[PDB]
């Protein structure tokens, strides 16, 4: 077999879009090693089903306490330490052939050029977004704006890096180092389908031939309570159930947790809503355990494949973390956008007004309970939300066609799989 080496940044959200491209390559007959550090393995709790090869390698450092000292400790730990770990699966066959490394982890390809393997560059951010962090290298912009091939965008709509406060100029440097080096890259991967993004997935492959190779998603290492959470959807009927998730790191404050929480209490609607267990002891006192009973299921994590696949799932408050909105949108699920920062303010201005299956809630900088309650309600019950509906189900169907025999991302996979041969 070739033997495929996978190297995502240490975090969700990008563990997981990796994942599924190489559970994809398993099917095609690759070995897969993933690599993870020791921090994420104590987090992984299922890992036999895949087949795959799991190495882990030192943390190397907590990174937001000082993000200009601290990620680059973690990039020359990493550097260090894949270097080590690639030398010992040189004694070992099948001899690793290539690196997919996740495209904010730039550096990674001198590693793998210097170790023998060709580099492959993961981009978990889809073309669009992914254009401004170039425009950004080459001075174009700095962190009305009028970028090509995107629409006119607010202020608001930039990916917000001045959240992070003190690391806002580290963030920003990391995100334009995505493209430092991109001509020596041996593949470029991109998580998104050429129908999502036409005319900057054309431009860009008219510098870098590029792979778009999305959605990876078809299947989980972490702990995602399945059996609860889908006993509890099949007790839903259609189109009745608010998913809500604010994804794997951001964290709102007590008082945005009351009014998200009074805001799916007073909705009447069942709600299933995503609190990771470091962030449980926000919510209102006894909303856990009473309140949310009636209606809703509050859980530490879910599959969230598997629940934007119910049917009984009417639509998704995200914080539009693009794994989430390419999910939702792969299974025809409208949402209500509160992008919190990074690119998810760029995600939400998409959903809503290029993709038009979604809608934004408009801040005062707290968002309010009747805010939230109007969207669910244009979701729900407005004739817009029918029409935020058939456009996700458009979507679904162009993403279908994407990942079957004779799409677009289909052949990319297989381009791919074809060059090594
Ligand atoms: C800064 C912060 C904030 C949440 C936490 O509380 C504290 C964090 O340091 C955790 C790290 C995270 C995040 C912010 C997003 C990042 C830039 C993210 C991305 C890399 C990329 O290519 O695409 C986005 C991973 C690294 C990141 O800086
Ligand atoms: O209860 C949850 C919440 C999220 N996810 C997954 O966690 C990832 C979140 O990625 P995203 O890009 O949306 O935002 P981030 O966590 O990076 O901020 C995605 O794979 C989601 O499907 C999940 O499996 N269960």
């Amino acid at each position: 077999p070739i033997h495929i080496l996978a190297f995502p940044f240490p975090a969700k959200g990008h563990i997981n879009p990796l994942l599924h491209l190489c559970n994809r390559l398993a099917s095609k007959g690759f070995k897969i090693t993933l690599i993870t550090t020791v921090s994420t393995l104590k987090s992984v709790k299922t890992s036999k089903a895949n087949g795959i090869d799991i190495e882990s390698i030192p943390d190397g450092i907590v990174m937001e306490m000082n993000m200009e000292l601290y990620f680059k400790q973690f990039k020359a730990s990493a550097i260090e330490n894949t270097t080590k770990l690639i030398q010992k699966l040189k004694t070992k066959n099948p001899l690793p052939k290539v690196l997919i490394y996740d495209s904010s982890m730039p550096w990674i390809l001198e590693v793998a050029h210097e170790q023998g393997l060709l580099g492959a560059s993961f981009f978990t951010q889809p073309c669009s977004v992914s254009a401004i962090y170039y425009h950004m290298l080459q001075g174009t912009i700095k962190l009305m704006v009028s970028l090509p091939y995107l629409p006119l965008l607010e202020i608001k709509d930039l990916p917000g890096v001045q959240q992070f406060e003190d690391n806002s100029e580290a963030v920003a440097e990391l995100l334009a180092d995505q493209f430092s080096n991109i001509d020596d890259v041996d593949y470029v991967l991109f998580n998104t389908f050429d129908a999502l993004e036409i005319e900057v997935v054309n431009w860009m492959g008219s510098k870098w031939p590029i792979l778009t190779v999305g959605p990876t998603a078809p299947n989980y290492l972490f702990e995602t309570n399945t059996e609860v959470c889908m006993k509890w959807l099949d007790q839903r009927e259609i189109d009745t159930v608010i998913y809500v998730s604010f994804g794997s790191l951001a964290s709102l404050t007590e008082e945005q947790m009351e009014q998200v929480s009074q805001a799916l209490i007073r909705s009447n609607c069942y709600f299933l809503w995503v609190v990771r267990e470091e962030e449980e002891n926000k919510l209102p006192k006894d909303f856990k355990e009473t309140t949310s009973k009636k209606k809703g299921l509050v859980i530490n994590w879910c599959p969230q494949l598997d629940v934007l696949a119910h049917k009984s799932v009417a639509c998704f408050m995200t914080h539009c973390g693009w794994n989430s909105t390419l999910e939702a949108l792969c299974s025809g699920v409208p949402m209500i956008c509160m992008p919190q920062w990074a690119d998810q303010t760029t995600n939400a201005k998409l959903i809503e007004h290029v993709w038009k299956i979604g809608v934004g809630v408009n801040k005062s900088g707290i968002v309010k309970r009747e805010e939230i309650e109007d969207c669910i309600r244009q979701v729900i019950e407005s004739e817009r939300g029918k029409e935020l509906k058939r456009n996700a189900i458009k979507w679904k169907e162009l993403a279908k066609e994407a990942v079957s025999e004779g799409g677009s991302s289909c052949n990319n996979i297989q381009e791919f799989s074809s060059s090594l041969l």
